[PDB]
Parts: C-alpha cells; structure tokens; sequence
C-alpha cells in the first residue's frame, strides 16, 4: 500500500460513521466492542491496555505504520487472519487514506 | 514498512549476491528459478509472462508497490503463505530500501 495524505476532514467523517460503533480514538478513550486506538501508530497489534484481543492478532506481531494498516483495512480478516474485527473492509484507496490521515492526528 | 530511498548502487550489490542466483531484472531476461522481475512495479503478483507461480501468490494479487515490497523481503512467507521463495528474509531496513532503490531502476 501507499498512503499518501489526504482530507482528515473526510477521515474523521469516515471514521465517526464506519468505526465508531466498535472503537474510539482519545488518550484514555474507553474499550468498546473493538479497543481504544489511541497510540495505535508505532506499537505492535495486540497491546492497547485493558483489551482482551483474539491470539491472532497479538500473533501477528506488526508494527502498525500508515502503509500496513492501509492494507489491514482493505480486508482486516485477510491481513490478520481469525481476527474478531468483524470489518468487511474500505475498498477504496482515497477513503483509506483520509481515514489514516484522520487516524494519524486523532490517536495521538 | 516505509519505504526510504536509499543507494541505487549498495542495492545492485545486495540484489547480485542475494537475488540473482534465483531472479533476473532485465527486460526479456530469463526465468531463473524465480520469475523475471522485469515490470514488477505496479504490477499485480504472478503475472510474469512465461513463469509458473504458485496458486499462492497468484492469488495474494498483490500490486506491488515500494512499500508492501519491503514488508514481503522482510519475510516472504509471512507475507505470502504458500509461495516457494525460499528465501529468509532481508532483516536490515537499510538493506531492504537500497536494493529497493535499485529494483525500482533496474526492473524497468
Ligand atoms: O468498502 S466500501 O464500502 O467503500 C465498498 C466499495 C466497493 C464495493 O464494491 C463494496 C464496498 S461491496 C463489496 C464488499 C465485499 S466484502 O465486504 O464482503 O469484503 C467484497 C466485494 C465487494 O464488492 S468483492 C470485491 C473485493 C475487492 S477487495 O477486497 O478490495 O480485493 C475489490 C473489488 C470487489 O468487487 S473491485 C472494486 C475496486 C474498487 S477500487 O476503488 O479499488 O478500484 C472499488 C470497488 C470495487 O468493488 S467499490
Ligand atoms: O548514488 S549511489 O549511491 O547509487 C552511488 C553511485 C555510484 C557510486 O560509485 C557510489 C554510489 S559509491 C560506491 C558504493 C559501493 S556499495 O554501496 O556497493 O558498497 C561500493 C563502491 C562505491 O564506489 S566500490 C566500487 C566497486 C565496483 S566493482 O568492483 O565493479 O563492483 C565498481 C565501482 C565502485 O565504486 S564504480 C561504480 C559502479 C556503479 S554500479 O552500481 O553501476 O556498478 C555505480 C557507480 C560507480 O562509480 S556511481
Ligand atoms: O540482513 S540479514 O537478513 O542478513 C540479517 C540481519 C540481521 C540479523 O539479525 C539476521 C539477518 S539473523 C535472523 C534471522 C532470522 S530467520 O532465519 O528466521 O529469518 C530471524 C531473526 C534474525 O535475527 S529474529 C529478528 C527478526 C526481525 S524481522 O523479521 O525483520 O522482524 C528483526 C530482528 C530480529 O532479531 S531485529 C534486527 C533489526 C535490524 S534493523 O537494521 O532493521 O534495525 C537488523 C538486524 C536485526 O536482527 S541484523
Ligand atoms: C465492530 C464490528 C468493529 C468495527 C466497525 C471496527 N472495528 Fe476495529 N476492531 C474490532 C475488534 C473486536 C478488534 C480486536 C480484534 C481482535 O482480533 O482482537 C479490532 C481491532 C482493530 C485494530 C487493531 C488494534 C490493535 O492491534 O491494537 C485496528 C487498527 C482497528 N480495529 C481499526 C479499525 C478501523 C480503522 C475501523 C473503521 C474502518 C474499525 N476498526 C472498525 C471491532 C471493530
Ligand atoms: C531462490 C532461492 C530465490 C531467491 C534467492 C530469491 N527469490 Fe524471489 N522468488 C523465488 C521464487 C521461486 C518465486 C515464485 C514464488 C511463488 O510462490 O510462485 C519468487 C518470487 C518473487 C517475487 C514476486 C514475483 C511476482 O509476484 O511476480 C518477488 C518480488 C521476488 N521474488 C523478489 C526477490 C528478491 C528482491 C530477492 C533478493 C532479496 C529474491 N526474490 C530472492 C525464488 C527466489
């Protein structure tokens, strides 16, 4: 994948209405059906605190950057394989790049 | 994996000692025991004319690109489960973007 940036505006949008029902984003941020994502960006999969993850993902071991998680959300159950996300994925490059654009400022 | 342009000459050396046994770069260049990666920018994976892929990598359908690039010489079977290079992986990141560097060159 390449991300490249894109509109956060966009990306917050795209987030509020296809990932906010299982996860939120703020420092400190409460666990819902999926983690909280803050600090996603430069940690290994399977570590927010407080988050019981399936195997696989902490398995998986990758160290998330914008090019891999443009890949992850494509189709999250080919990139992680018996991951509980149950997420068919964002087919289109441009949403996935708003998305990590939003992603990269609204997790820190 | 991020990709960072490197050297296009420290590349050359680590794709002769470590990939030529096995690749050629070259426009119209042999199938070795691996297909000729003339083209392979930009291209999906298993689509080399002449060269039988396994079913693995051909339906990966990566497109590859600099990035998914560097992620798969890190550990090719891990990003492709199933395929027949039998090949470790490229552990050093420098390594990996300046034989990056120089495949994006010497493969067109
Ligand atoms: O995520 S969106 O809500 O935005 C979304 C956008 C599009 C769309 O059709 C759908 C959902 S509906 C859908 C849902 C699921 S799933 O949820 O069950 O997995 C599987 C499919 C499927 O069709 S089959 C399929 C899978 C993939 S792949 O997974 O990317 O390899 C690519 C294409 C394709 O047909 S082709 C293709 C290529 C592009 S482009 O922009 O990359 O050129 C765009 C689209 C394509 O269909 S529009
Ligand atoms: O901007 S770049 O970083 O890409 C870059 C471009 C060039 C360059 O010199 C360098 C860095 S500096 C350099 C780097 C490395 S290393 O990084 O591999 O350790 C080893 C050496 C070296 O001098 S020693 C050496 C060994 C041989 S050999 O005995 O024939 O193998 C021929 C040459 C040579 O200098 S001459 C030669 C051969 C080539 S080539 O790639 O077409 O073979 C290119 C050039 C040459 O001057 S331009
Ligand atoms: O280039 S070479 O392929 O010749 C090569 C270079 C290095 C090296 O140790 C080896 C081979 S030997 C080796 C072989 C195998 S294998 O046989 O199972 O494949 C597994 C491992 C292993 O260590 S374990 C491991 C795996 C990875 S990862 O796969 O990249 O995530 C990173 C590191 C690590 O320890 S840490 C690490 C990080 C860097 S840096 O430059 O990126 O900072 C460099 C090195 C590191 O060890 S030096
Ligand atoms: C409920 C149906 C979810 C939707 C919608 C989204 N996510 Fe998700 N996510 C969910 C769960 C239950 C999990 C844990 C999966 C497991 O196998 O343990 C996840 C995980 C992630 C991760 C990895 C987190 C980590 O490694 O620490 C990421 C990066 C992630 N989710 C991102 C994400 C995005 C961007 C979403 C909108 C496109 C999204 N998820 C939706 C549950 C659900
Ligand atoms: C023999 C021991 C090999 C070594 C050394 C290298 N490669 Fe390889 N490669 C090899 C095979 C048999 C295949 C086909 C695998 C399959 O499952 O069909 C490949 C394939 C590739 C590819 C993908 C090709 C495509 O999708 O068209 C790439 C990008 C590739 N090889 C790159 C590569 C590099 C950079 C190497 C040096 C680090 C390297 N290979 C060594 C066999 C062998």
């Amino acid at each position: 994948a390449e991300f490249k940036a894109g509109s956060a505006k966009k990306g917050a949008t795209l987030f509020k209405t296809r990932c906010l029902q299982c996860h939120t984003v703020e420092k400190g941020g409460p666990h819902k059906v999926g983690p909280n994502l803050h600090g996603i960006f430069g940690r290994h999969s399977g570590q927010a605190e407080g988050y019981s993850y399936t195997d696989a993902n902490i398995k998986k071991n990758v160290l998330w950057d914008e090019n891999n998680m443009s890949e992850y959300l494509t189709n999250p159950k080919k990139y992680i394989p018996g991951t509980k996300m149950a997420f068919g994925g964002l087919k289109k490059e441009k949403d996935r790049n708003d998305l990590i654009t939003y992603l990269k400022k609204a997790t820190e």
